[PDB]
């Protein structure tokens, strides 16, 4: 039947899927390899265990171009990024007229001729350009000046708020207050700039919901990919120009009028600022024309370029509920903060002293109020006035070590540190997200949220003050940029016709948007970086303003559809090891355990690891992923101590050694030895390349210039860049699926292994099915590149796909927050969503993405 098994009794894909994907015929595994795999399985005593078959999946995938999987993905990526490559080469191989003598002083765009003449124009008409914007921080977030370059001639742009002077300006941003850098219908455009996200944020037409038909190329992303750092330089454009092109250093203008100045200063210093911006644009042009050939040579697989271009169209819609959110979050932020100030007053009274004197405003202060009205949770004196204990151990701060805790009885832990001499108590350190070599500047951080749910961090209105800190921890560290996200509100004419015709459409409502400032490749492993939205909780019942993701609410007629990949890095390592060892699935027994792990049944890799260690499922995920990247025993013991503190260091070393005894091996004799051997083989090869796409590592870590150093980072690059190739394949495949079947959706945001989309209400299960097919195709190509001619059924598709009107991990949580105690339905009329599995998605969509 459709069920099929390997000589190691693991169910593979269905016959239809395997025939359509890997074709027919192949090299049968050798008898010696089969015997070796069986012996390895019997060595760990995990052979012959029956497994209940998962139901078979039969679906007709979209046609795959070419005659092979790698050919298919190469063709897809070339088709996607050919026009932008052509525009890149056009900008690269072109002349450049000198700077015009005198800049124009008029509203709108102006074109400068070869002789310096100024001709007013509406919008630039160039395929490829370099862009720069000017922003005065004393007037608002509206852009001020813009100078553009092209193979033909320069361009300049002056803001209406710099030409005309008015007493007051509108407080709400509008499309009328931005930069017109779009040309409605060669086709498609390329914009090149250093951190081009900022220049994308100030474009009038970049906030539309219909479509972009434009991508942005960032010298930061290419610089990170080629010569990034964790023949190299930092991401600063001056350093980039010095490293790649060289010549005179770029002036710095110590005046810094835009950061610190007024509108009149700019009114008088027009020429200097225009000269500086034009210099920066020319420098970026030189840098790009020097960088493009290196990128094309070093990453010959077009998938990297296509994914990098596609990963710079992030878009966040916020409707009128966001406007209420800011007040309700701040109103709760104000009300709770004043509530907290009264709690410490009672605590202080039960506890004038010098510390209490500093908490009281001066008598002559006009804003004087009775008692401690200057208190806030951001102050460093709040924890001391509470006598907090770290699992029954009082806290203690050190200048040389940051925050820590004292264990009476002078126990082994994160320490002990002898620089602090507390009689009868040892001194340890509070855990930090960046390891024990960094210091905690404030206990009011996100990292200590797990430490309070398990009772590790306890108060002495004692628990209220720490709980409310947990409430306003999210809004404390992000309100400045969350409140200063630029919002552009479309008029009725600019909104899509589908939105107007929808029954939930509100005539008196407000529709807006946010453009995240995403660097498509902001890490040496080609990882995207965003300080706020890529690292943020989905929704929690005890955090103020934690509905930030839940505040990214689609307008009537649209919804947010997304999913999370199941054991992405785990399965990558599994297929690597299986391909290295014997050319069959489940040989290394790591693939065997992953394949037979079940989430509904409760016996999976993460669950088994958590049970063996004694930690949570998320802790197990973190531990497994850290091990796959390659980590020593000390890192594992530090992670275990972070996830459990009663454990002592002398016992932490023993537990880490016991954990590493089963895995790793001598590499031979371990559960996950063969994947390690494959990683060491490919990483140590001449000109290291990804096992799948063959995209080289950064020049700052190649073995020629590093020799036998930084091996851990080099190995970690293999896994992380394989995952990033998985992500780029996901992006290009999802874009191709949207374009081929004409699906009305848009890329909203991608968070590591989580990819989210802003889709219409009419087509949501179609986006779910396309995401499932993308995961299947990516895994099949990943397996084929390593030499394996089959794919398991159990890791073929997604576990669950979420359809919702808000961003949250589960479609069921009511997002009851201190600022939203009633719920999404009661406050903003937002119901609960749906989560679906592959069988349910197929049943709903009938296995088709058509209409």
């Amino acid at each position: 039947g459709q069920l099929r098994h390997n000589p190691l009794d693991i169910q593979m894909l269905s016959r239809g899927l395997h025939e359509q994907i890997f074709g027919q015929g192949g090299e049968m595994p050798g008898e010696a390899a089969v015997r070796r795999s069986v012996e390895h399985l019997q060595k760990h005593g995990l052979w012959g265990q029956p497994a209940v078959p998962l139901p078979d999946v039969e679906l007709r995938l979209p046609p795959l171009y070419g005659d092979n999987l790698d050919q298919h993905f190469r063709l897809l990526a070339q088709k996607q990024s050919l026009p932008y490559l052509e525009a890149a080469n056009l900008l690269l191989q072109a002349q450049l007229p000198p700077k015009p003598p005198a800049w124009a002083w008029a509203e709108g765009w102006t074109r400068y001729g070869p002789e310096g003449e100024a001709v007013p124009v509406a919008i630039p008409e160039e395929r490829a350009l370099v862009f720069a914007v000017a922003v005065c921080l004393a007037e608002g977030t509206c852009p001020t000046l813009a100078v553009a370059i092209s193979p033909s001639a320069w361009y300049s742009w002056c803001s209406q708020r710099l030409v005309e002077e008015r007493y007051s300006w509108t407080s709400q941003l509008s499309p009328a207050d931005l930069i017109p850098l779009e040309v409605p219908t060669w086709q498609e455009q390329l914009v090149v700039g250093h951190n081009v996200s900022f220049d994308r944020a100030h474009i009038r037409e970049q906030y539309l919901i219909q479509g972009s038909r434009m991508r942005f190329l960032d010298t930061m992303s290419m610089h990170m990919a080629i010569s990034g750092l964790s023949i190299s330089s930092v991401n600063s454009l001056a350093e980039v120009h010095r490293l790649y092109v060289g010549g005179p250093p770029l002036e710095k203008e110590p005046r810094e009028l835009f950061v610190k100045g007024t509108m009149k200063d700019i009114r008088e210093n027009f020429q200097d600022l225009m000269q500086y911006c034009a210099q920066d644009v020319w420098a970026t042009h030189e840098v790009f024309q020097q960088q493009l050939p290196l990128f094309l040579e070093r990453c010959p697989h077009p998938v990297t370029l296509a994914g990098m271009l596609e990963m710079g169209v992030s878009y966040l819609p916020v409707n009128q509920n966001w406007e209420r959110y800011l007040a309700e979050a701040q109103g709760t932020y104000e009300e709770l903060q004043r509530e907290m100030k009264k709690s410490l007053m009672d605590l202080a009274n039960d506890a004038h002293p010098g510390w209490y004197r500093k908490l009281c405003p001066r008598l002559d202060d006009p804003a004087w109020t009775p008692g401690p009205s200057l208190l806030s949770l951001q102050m460093r004196v709040t924890p001391k006035l509470m006598a907090l204990t770290w699992d029954g151990f009082p806290l203690h701060y050190s200048e040389r070590h940051g925050w820590g805790y004292l264990v009476p009885g002078r126990h082994h832990g994160n320490g002990p540190y002898n620089d602090v001499d507390i009689p009868g108590c040892w001194f340890f350190k509070l855990p930090h997200k960046d390891g024990n070599s960094c210091n905690v500047g404030s206990p009011f951080a996100k990292d200590f949220l797990p430490k309070m749910e398990d009772g590790t961090l306890q108060a002495g209105s004692g628990p209220r003050a720490l709980e409310i800190n947990k409430m306003i921890s999210f809004w404390r560290n992000a309100h400045k940029r969350i409140s200063s996200q630029m919002v552009v509100w479309l008029p009725r004419s600019a909104l899509p016709r589908a939105v107007i015709r929808h029954p939930d459409y509100d005539e008196e409502g407000l529709y807006g948007a946010i453009l995240p400032q995403v660097v498509t490749a902001g890490t040496i492993t080609r990882r995207a970086v965003e300080p706020t939205w890529l690292t943020a909780s989905n929704a929690r019942p005890d955090r103020v303003g934690s509905e930030l993701k839940a505040m990214v609410q689609a307008p009537p007629g649209y919804t947010l559809v997304g999913a999370d990949v199941d054991s992405q890095e785990l399965w990558i390592a599994a297929v690597l090891g299986d391909a290295h060892f014997a050319g069959m699935h489940g040989c290394t027994a790591f693939g065997w355990m992953t394949l037979q792990g079940r989430k509904s049944r409760g016996t999976d890799l993460h669950s088994k690891t958590a049970t063996t260690v004694g930690i949570s499922r998320e802790h197990a995920k973190i531990f497994n992923y850290g091990r796959i990247y390659g980590a020593g025993q000390p890192f594992a013991e530090r992670l275990l101590m972070q996830f459990n503190h009663r454990l002592t260091q002398q016992e932490a070393a023993e537990k880490a050694q016991q954990m590493y005894a089963a895995t790793k091996g001598l590499w031979k004799g371990g559960t996950e030895s063969e994947m390690f051997n494959k990683l060491e083989s490919i990483a140590t090869s001449d000109i290291p390349r990804t096992p799948v796409l063959g995209c080289c590592i950064s020049r700052a870590l190649e073995p020629s210039a590093v020799q036998e150093e930084f091996m851990t980072s080099r190995v970690n690059w293999v896994v992380q860049s394989s995952a990033v190739d998985y992500l780029h394949l996901m992006l290009v495949a999802m874009k191709w699926l949207f374009e081929e079947f004409a699906i009305d959706g848009r890329f909203c945001i991608s968070i590591h292994d989580e990819v989210r989309y802003l889709v219409r209400e009419e087509d949501r299960y179609r986006a779910a099915l396309a995401l499932q097919i993308t995961n299947l195709l990516t895994r099949c190509m990943f397996a084929y590149k390593l030499g394996l001619n089959d794919l398991p059924q159990s890791v073929a598709f997604f576990s669950a796909v979420d359809i919702d009107r808000c961003l949250r991990k589960e479609v069921t949580m009511d997002c009851k927050t201190p600022s939203n105690p009633t719920g999404m339905e009661r406050r903003y009329g937002i119901p609960q969503g749906e989560a679906l599995d592959i069988y349910q998605i197929i049943e709903l969509t009938k296995g088709s993405l058509e209409k």
